[PDB]
């Protein structure tokens, strides 16, 4: 039972990334 | 029974990554 | 049972990331 | 029983990464 | 039997962000 | 049996970004 | 049964973002 | 049984900043 | 049983960051 | 039962990281 | 020019009452 | 020019009556 | 020039009543 | 110039009642 | 001259009477 | 010169009156 | 020159009122 | 020159009166 | 010259009264 | 310039009441 009955994830997410209500400047 | 049942979870994050109501200015 | 049936995790964040209400400035 | 049923974790942190409200300023 | 959940539960999971303000006046 | 859920459950997930709104006046 | 999920459920999921409104006077 | 869950529970997970608002008058 | 978890219980892990703001008059 | 049921934890931070209302100023 | 109480530019001049105070609830 | 009891440049003048004070629950 | 009790250059003059104090219920 | 009770350069006058004095509660 | 050429006023307010963002509870 | 050339004014306000962002509850 | 030329007044407020972010229970 | 070229003024308050951030509880 | 050319004044308060962030319990 | 009671540059005049006084329940 190689299970991973989870119920919410965020994975493998990209350089300079925001994630809710994240205010950037460059 | 190698399972993973979790609840959440926020893996493999980006560098500079904003995870929640995060300022930024470069 | 090599199971991991936890409730939250945040794991492998990159450099200079923000987690939360953080405020950054370069 | 290998197991590992925690409740929350933060692991494997990127550097000068802010966990939670934390002000910067390079 | 509830291996690992079961019965009345809760908010549960990873919040992220929850409630912090930014004012300027 | 509800082997990892079962049962009343409520808000169960990633959230990522909850009421941190920006002001400027 | 009810292996992995059963019963009553609510919101599950991952939310990304709500409810962080921006203002400019 | 409830191996390693059961009964009432609440909040539980990895919140990440909570109410920690800026001000600049 | 209740090996390791079991009935009422609260706000259970890692809480980062909660209630401290910034003034600046 | 080489289990770890525990409640909370926070390893393997990087270096120079913040854990909750720190300031910075480099 | 005589401009006995008022004259040349002029702004915003008056009682303003209630003025962008919102209100949340989440 | 004479100017008895206003003039020249001028800007927000009067009663305000409250500004920007919001509130939150959550 | 008399301007004999305003003149030249103003800004915000008058009775401000409630200015940026909110309210947090978390 | 005379200027019998105001005059020249001036800013913020008058009477503020409530200033930035926020209620929090967690 | 028996002038009163000013910039804001609140005068005669009532009995129980809020003038920005005050609370009350009866 | 009974004047009275003012910017902002609130007078004569009943009672239990509320004058901008205010929060009653009999 | 019964003047009476300033920038801001509160003036006969009536009993128990508040005069900002003044929080009441009774 | 009975005259009053003032700034500011608070004056005949009422009974139990706050003037300002003042917290009450009968 | 029977002036009162002043910058701040508070007089008349009535009985009771808070004049800043004074806390009452009765 | 006479400048009778008032006159060049100045600054914040007036009676402010409440300022910066917060409050924290943990």
């Amino acid at each position: 039972r190689r299970s991973s009955c989870f119920g919410g994830r965020m994975d493998r997410i990209g350089a300079q990334s925001g994630l809710g209500c994240n205010s950037f400047r460059y």
